C-alpha cells in the first residue's frame, strides 16, 4: 500500500501512472487528493507520500506533519506554466494579462487570503508585476472579482457563470478540456510552478520505487501529456 | 490621529513621510511596523489603515480583521523588485540567481511555510522556474540552506554571518545600506511586488487625506529613495 496525498490538479496524472504501477508490479498505489483539510487527519496516520502543486503550498503541507517528513527531502520533478482560462470560444478576444487589465473584465484570481495552504498563492502579482508599470498592476487588480484557492480537483469554477476568466494552471485545462478557452500569457510575464513529492521519514522500499518511477520514461509521458514539463 | 499598522519594510519610507506629513499638516500619524503578531492586538482596536509589503500578504493580513476593513479596498500605489544580497564585496563571486544555482552556496529565502502572513512567500519559485530547466530549479532549492521569512524590520538577516546570500527585497538594501552586497536579479527571471495601503470602513477624513499624501510629489520621492517605483 504505497499511500500518496496532495492537492487536487495534479492528481489526475498520478492516478494514470499510479494505475500503470499496479497492473505493472502489483503494488497498490493510492492516490488521495482535494484540500488540504479533507485528507489530513487520514495522512496523519498513513501517508507515505505527499505530493504538491507548488513549493510554497507543498512546504507549508509537509510542515504540518512534524517529525513524519523532513520538509528538506521535498522534490521538484516537472513545472507547468500558469494560464488564462477563459468562457469557451473566448468572446471578449483576451490576447493576454495586459488584455486582463484593459479590458472591463471579470477576473478571478487563486488565492487563498491565508486560509488554506494552496499552490496559486502570489501567482497573479509576480506575473502583472512583471509589466513594471503601477497603473497596468492597479488596472488589473480593479478587474478581479474573486480571490478564491484554485478550484483544483473540482470540475466547478468559481463564479463559472458570471466570470469572464481564470487564472489557473495548464494541467487544469488538459485535464478539463471541455471546460473554458486556455489562452497562454504573455512570456516575459509568466510563471512556473513545479510538481514535487515527499516521502515519510522511515519510507519503505516500496515507496523509495514509486518515487523513482515517477521519474521513469513511462510516467514522463504521462506528466508530458497533462502539460507537465522538465524542460 | 492615524495610526498604521503592517510589516517591517516598508516602514522607513514610512516613517519619513509620516514626519514630513505631521510637520506640514499637525496631524499625528503613528507607524507600527513588525510581524504581524507583534501589533496584531493593538490593530485590532485602533488601526486606520494596514500597509503591506505584497498582495498575498496584505490579503491574508486584512482578512484577519473580519468587518473593520474591507479586503477589496486594497490599493497597490508602488512596486520594487527583488535582490541578491551577499556578504560584503560578494567574496564569492555572485552575479546573479543562475550562478546560485551553479555554485555551491548558502541561500536563504524568504518563505514563512504556512505558518505567518509574509511578503516573500511564492518569490525564489517563480524568479528560477522562469529558466524552465527543472535542475537548475532543483539545484537551486539544494543550496537553500533556511526558509524563514523576511528579516523586514529587523537590521539583521537570519544567519546572517553563516548564509552566503539572501534572497530579499531592494528597499532591505536601500535601508540597510552598511550591510551586505546587493547584486541584481537577471531581468528576465526577476519578479516585483507591491506596497499597498487599506483603511477601515468608516475612516475619517484625516485618515483618507493621509492616504492621499502617500501619492503626492513628495511621498513619490521619498518611496523611490527607497527604491519603491512606479513606471
Amino acid at each position: 500500500d504505497v499511500n500518496l496525498y496532495g492537492p487536487g490538479g495534479p492528481h489526475t496524472a498520478l492516478k494514470d501512472i499510479a494505475n500503470k504501477y499496479s497492473e505493472k508490479t502489483g503494488v497498490k498505489v493510492n492516490v488521495n487528493f482535494g484540500p488540504q483539510a479533507t485528507w489530513f487527519e487520514k495522512a496523519k496516520k498513513d501517508a507515505d507520500i505527499l505530493f504538491g502543486a507548488s513549493d510554497q503550498s507543498a512546504l507549508a503541507i509537509a510542515s504540518d506533519f512534524g517529525k513524519d517528513f523532513n520538509v528538506s527531502k521535498i522534490k521538484p520533478l516537472y513545472f507547468r506554466e500558469a494560464i488564462i482560462l477563459t468562457q469557451k470560444g473566448n468572446p471578449l478576444k483576451i490576447k493576454g494579462l495586459k488584455d486582463l487589465a484593459n479590458k472591463k473584465v471579470r477576473i478571478v484570481v487563486p488565492e487563498g487570503a491565508g486560509e488554506s495552504n494552496t499552490s496559486g498563492t502570489g501567482v497573479w502579482e509576480d506575473m502583472i508585476g512583471r509589466t513594471q508599470d503601477i497603473k497596468t498592476i492597479q488596472n488589473f487588480r480593479n478587474n478581479i472579482v474573486a480571490f478564491v484557492p484554485n478550484s483544483g480537483s473540482a470540475r466547478k469554477l468559481f463564479a463559472q457563470d458570471q466570470a469572464d476568466a481564470w487564472i489557473t494552471w495548464i494541467d487544469w485545462s488538459k485535464s478539463n478540456p471541455d471546460i473554458g478557452t486556455a489562452v497562454a500569457i504573455e512570456k516575459d510575464l509568466v510563471v512556473y510552478r513545479t510538481f514535487n513529492v515527499i516521502a515519510k521519514e522511515g519510507a519503505s522500499k516500496e515507496t523509495q520505487d514509486f518515487i523513482a518511477y515517477l521519474s521513469s520514461k513511462e510516467a514522463k509521458e504521462i506528466f508530458k501529456k497533462y502539460g507537465w514539463r522538465e524542460h
